[PDB]
């Protein structure tokens, strides 16, 4: 590419691997959103929350593809594996799964950042820091807070816990 | 000081002692605010409430310093002792601690007022009455009310108590 | 903490040490502001300037506490040592002291940044760079400029120097 | 008087004595204002400043007369002695004289307040506290500040001192 400069093959490859990860996360959130809209689950604000997370992950994936093109790298798309589950049990289990998902995506971004740093690519480390790394920790803190609040309510009554949380925290 | 008139040394000293007390209270509230923002506590409106109390105590301290200068007294700042605890247990314990703190600060203001009265300084007694003494009793009444409401909820479920109070009273 | 990830103990500790430093700086500036409001000093714009510096240092301290919570670290507050002096001599001596203070705080931020870099924490190095490190150098340059201008005037008449500078540069 | 209640003869008399004092102060300030408007003095902002002080003292005198009537006391006006000087030397000497005048008026208000307190008249002590006692200390602090600033300039050149102060502080 006539545009390529100081762009290492490992960074190009890591980038392609990361967009797949982001699409997979988006897909997991979409599954969760759909689950909460089921007539036998009916937690509309949990659904809304996960739907928003889904769209955010999707937009990140698209921005990474755009970054690949900007640097003169070549995009290679892979199949997107379906979520690990189709039933997410309940609001608390879904939140806990999301925290685990967010931390694995954060680790992937940190690993990619380390590759860019090792290859001395300041443009890429800068790109990864904001907003990718920053949004990750913000989301992780938010999910941790949510889990704590829901757990407090859970100890009294799980049925009422989900209903009240859906209304007061997610509404 | 060319400006000094009817300003007794004991009032000057009491004033310096009181600004330290006010800074210490501010610091205690800041500690509480930070505690409620912890991911494992997550009561944002309790945090907000204590953050506001912190700023109010800080502004009072600054107004007392300003009063010292106005009367021709000389400000002497002392080290600000850290809060007695770093962990505040829960919303109810924090509220009860704040009531105790507010009453000790109120007593200090009453003692200072008595010194000013004894020395026949009507400018200072007037200054202390509004808004210092008035805000103290208003805050004390507010905290007493809060404690009563939270205790009512506590008897059912502490987890749900803090969650509901954080949302409905402090939100 | 369920939220903690890639957050080293040394960074957590350095953070707690830095908030204390920031509170101490705020306290030093407050002392200076109060000194310039004395009837026998009477340089209102110097007071205003240091009052603003005080509030800025305080807000930085609070943002660092907030950052600690975001990463899953635990805040530990220590006593805030009183300023080294209660009398700041004059406008020039105060400015020179502030430059020295700013450079020591800058060094602390640089040392903390180095710890974060050593531990491979890109989220923290990024956080420290803007606005902390950037504001430091901006403030340092501003103070250096002020000192130079005041020194030019000082050589003629210190009394007139402070009066004119208070009005034209700080006003 | 059908309206009189808890109004002691000594308070009534002190009130009449104080309105005369206030008229005399107003007259002194008027003399100063006129002096600074002389073609051979020509400090328009010093004149403006003293003119304002004159009007303030006059309005206080009128409010005290009004208070006398409100309580059922009877107003007795006495001759207003002319100022002690017709020539006020310079801006610094005038400022120093005003500080001395303000402190003597403040003492008179404090003495009157003490009489009201001794006679258990809370309506009168309250009336005297705001705005009379409060304005006195504010004015005293302001004059002390002004004197300090002008003295700083005086040490360099008195001619330039008055000119610059007239423009920058009083303008």
């Amino acid at each position: 590419s006539q545009v390529r400069q100081n762009f290492h093959q490992d960074c190009e490859a890591g980038l392609n691997r990361t967009v797949n990860l982001k699409f997979h996360s988006s897909y997991v959130y979409l599954s969760m959103a759909s689950y909460f809209n089921r007539d036998d689950v009916a937690l509309s604000n949990f659904a809304k929350f996960f739907r928003e997370r889904s769209e955010e992950e999707k937009e990140h994936a698209e921005k990474l593809i755009e970054y690949q093109n900007q640097r003169g790298g070549r995009v290679f798309l892979q199949s997107v594996e379906k979520p690990e589950r189709d039933d997410w049990a309940n609001g608390l289990e879904a939140l806990q799964t999301a925290l685990k998902l967010q931390k694995s995506v954060n680790q992937a971004l940190l690993d990619l950042h380390a590759v860019a740093a090792d290859k001395s690519d300041p443009h890429m480390t800068d790109f990864l820091e904001s907003p990718y790394l920053s949004e990750s920790v913000e989301t992780i803190k938010k999910l941790g807070d949510h889990i704590t609040s829901l757990k407090k309510l859970w100890s009294s009554h799980p049925g009422m816990a989900e209903y009240l949380f859906n209304k007061h925290t997610l509404g």
